[PDB]
């Protein structure tokens, strides 16, 4: 039957019961030993309350805010004598403040994004740099430096960011094998970075194609997606952002860097969900993706950075998202950006409203001796329905990663603040793999210069096909 | 008891029996009186043959080519007893050559596009300038200068190009009436140009939104559209092209002009169907359109040019297409450009496969004292089904414009080569209006700087919202 990995001894407080909370609850119930009365869900929504009541789970209908979070969460995180687990799956809440609260009260923590308090983004005097995921991430790195060790808190452990960090490692191992590079698999960050450098990985796309299709035609003035509409829109309006590789020789005139921090990233002064890049996945083959900002674009490039004695980077891969969302979401973006406003209404596709499709989510490592290698999941909606309730394929990749992260945290409860790149990738993938459908690695001869130049002249660098100059779509 | 407009005392030869041919034939049968055996349809397609045969239509299965066109068409067009009519609704045939042949033999002619012989649109030595609609239109204008007068031949009389030229004239009249710039209705080209100048019309979008939705999901690797896929892809891969107004103070670095010809146009060194512009229609409100090249963009701007004594343009409007095609075609374009190749298959939406929706097609005159005014048709699929068989709402707007052009040519059969702009707009709209559903004029306060600048800096011109600099999408 289903494996039970650990006993949870304290309260489980799930913040948020949207598409991911709903998918994660049944996995938590399935894979951990605890009395159900120990778990409670907090979410302000009436729809969420109704679903919770049908599922027989404790529910508190409240919005967690900067003004109430200490008063509200401390009693819940500290109920009884066991160590609790805060599972944060919300929007509009500060990941940093909640995480720090959990740690100071001895509870484990996990989330899937570095989220700021409601109001952060539409503040009048917020500079574009301050709206970046690089800056949000630096607040978490800062917290780690300020309080080393202590109770484990896992930042950004969803599908992406999260799982894709584990795929990068598995892909590096596979590439090393296929290129005839033999030796000890790496066990430290410095060794992972050197492996990437040695293999000649110039960069990495988080290369995703969602083919889930709805049982109804897209309504006008409704934003449709397979996961958070609020979350997608929020990240889509942040600056286009990327981990910036040492091999790059060109950047747009509207690119900018950062004065402080780890140094791994740049951003563009334009929204990521309206920025296209040339990418590839096995089912899609050549496609456009959107350059949406994501924590892993920075965290993976930072993680795989090799520095010299002086502390300067000698190697770092480029890393960014190349997202082709579901058809209705592509239409929803076209509608949003063309109108200049958010749609009147929105909805997230339920599994019962999906006629077919997969969430093809993987990592595309390029520039090495086999040109490009894609490693990841081809999870279908049909498989998802069989193996995990109350979610679509997009949801299951995320919720199963949260599960893997929780397993790791309970097995390593005094690791301090950690990112998915800090977790044991094999253990995490061992826990996750049952929920990923086919996981495959395939090589391709495709490059961003495929079929170029064509009818019209373009600004391309023919000496090096993988340069960002060739990837970025100039509109 | 639909009205009959004219007797036709000679052969009617329809070249092409695709989406438009299938919608046009029943209107011809409805509105003209002729020996029914005098009509014949020529198309190489097996699908076209089976359709025609199941309806008792006289059919020749052949491709009209550079090699066979004289031998094939002369006998059909001159079969008598009186003057024939060549109705060209094909792809991959030369409009110019067929039109000149019909004229040499005294047959009336009509088409909906200036099309070249097969093979034109890919050459080792075809410069982008020579692929432009401006250049193709210059061959028609040259033909007219070469042989003035004679038998009427109507160039580019579909919905757009075609009907929209009549809409521009009606809109100019309406604007004037609303603003009391009233007087004699213009009767000459120069008077129309001066009315546009006196109203302060800085430019015109052919502003279209197709909301027809398919009853089936978007198939992978199939291009879907509501009219010719071959035709749409062809124009979509031509350079983005526009009539270029005297008020414009900026153009892209990749813009180019022409050494000769009417002087009314420029082109961009990029594909039109991958070029976005900010536009507006009544149902969509603010939307993106694609800057797809079209004959009317040049013909309307040329028609409304005012010249001083020396002969240089002192006034001309900007004019271009701002096309939001149906949801499935938007996705088809994203797929084609992202993949860098044409899909393996294609499908035109039949009326029976459309859930609901309209083809909202009009002209948006901007820059004048009332900011912006949209005039056009909001024909629904439901109304289309009640009034005309075998077509969707896109098709009916085109087929009814061909009907109107045919009526005009029969009424004025010695007018020489003529464009839509040369026809009597009131008579054509009288004929066409029963097939257009609601035809409305709407003012708006929208401009291309609505909501700008916003979260990010952009190169905009705040002194004049309507500058192309502000319309063109440059992320
Ligand atoms: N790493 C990844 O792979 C990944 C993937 C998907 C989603 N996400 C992120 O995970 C989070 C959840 O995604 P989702 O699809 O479930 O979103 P969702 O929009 O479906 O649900 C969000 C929930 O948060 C609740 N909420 C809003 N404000 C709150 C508050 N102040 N306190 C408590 N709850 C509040 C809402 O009522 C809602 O039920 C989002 O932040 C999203 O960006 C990450
Ligand atoms: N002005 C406008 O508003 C407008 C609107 C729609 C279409 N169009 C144009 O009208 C034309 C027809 O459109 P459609 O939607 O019917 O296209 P379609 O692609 O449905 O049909 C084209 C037909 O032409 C036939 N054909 C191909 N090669 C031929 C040849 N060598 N000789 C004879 N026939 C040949 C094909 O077999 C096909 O049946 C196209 O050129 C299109 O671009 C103009």
């Amino acid at each position: 039957d289903w494996p039970v990995y650990h006993r949870i001894d304290g309260p489980i407080v799930m913040i948020g019961f949207g598409s991911i909370g709903r998918g994660t609850l049944p996995l938590i119930e399935r894979h951990f030993a605890f009395d159900r009365s120990k778990l409670v869900v907090i979410d302000p929504s009436d729809e969420a309350r109704k679903l919770a009541e049908a599922r027989g789970v404790r529910f508190i209908q409240q919005a967690v805010t900067r003004d109430n979070y200490r008063e509200l969460l401390v009693p819940l995180l500290t109920a009884g004598p066991g160590q609790g687990f805060c599972v944060n799956l919300s929007v509009d809440t500060s990941s940093l403040d909640i995480m720090e609260l959990a740690r100071e009260n001895g509870a484990l923590y996990i989330d899937t994004v570095v989220e700021p308090w409601l109001g952060f983004y539409f503040d009048p005097d917020l500079k574009p740099e301050a709206r970046s995921n690089y800056a949000l991430r630096e607040t978490v790195l800062a917290a780690r430096r300020n309080k080393p060790g202590g109770t484990t808190a896992v930042s950004c452990c969803g599908a992406n960011p999260g799982m894709v960090s584990w795929f990068v490692k598995q892909a590096l191992v596979n590439l090393a094998a296929d290129l005839g590079v033999t030796g000890e698999e790496p066990t430290t960050r410095e060794e992972w970075a050197r492996l990437a450098m040695d293999l000649g990985v110039k960069g990495i796309h988080i290369a995703e194609r969602d083919t889930q299709r709805a049982s109804f035609p897209k309504p006008f003035d409704v934003f449709v997606n397979t996961w958070s509409v609020e979350g997608f829109v929020s990240e889509g309006l942040q600056p286009a952002e990327l981990g910036w590789g040492t091999f790059e020789r060109w950047m747009p005139d509207n690119a900018r860097g950062h004065d402080s921090g780890c140094g791994a990233g740049i951003y563009l002064l334009q929204p990521g969900a309206n920025t296209r890049v040339r990418s590839w996945t096995p089912t899609a083959m050549a496609q456009y993706g959107f350059l949406v900002t994501h924590n892993e674009s920075i965290s993976i490039a930072d993680f795989l950075t090799v520095r010299d004695a002086a502390g300067q980077a000698v190697y770092r891969p480029t890393c960014h998202y190349a997202y082709h969302p579901c058809n209705d979401a592509v239409l929803s973006l076209h509608e949003m950006f063309g109108s200049g406003k958010r749609q009147s209404d929105w909805r997230i596709l339920d599994e019962t409203e999906i006629v077919d499709g997969i969430d093809e989510l993987g990592v595309l490592l390029y520039g090495h001796g086999k040109n490009a290698y894609w490693y990841g999941s081809q999870l279908s909606i049909e498989e998802t329905r069989r193996i995990a309730p109350d979610q679509n394929a997009t949801g299951l990749q995320v919720s199963s990663a949260v599960l893997a992260g929780m397993v790791w945290a309970l097995e390593n409860p005094n690791a301090g603040i950690v990112e998915a790149d800090d977790l044991d990738f094999r253990r995490c993938l061992e826990v996750q793999t049952p929920y990923l459908g086919p996981v495959v690695g395939v090589y391709t001869d495709w490059t961003p210069l495929a079929g170029r130049p064509g009818l019209f002249p373009e600004d391309i660098d023919t000496s090096d096909p993988w340069q960002f100059r060739n990837v970025l779509v100039r509109d």
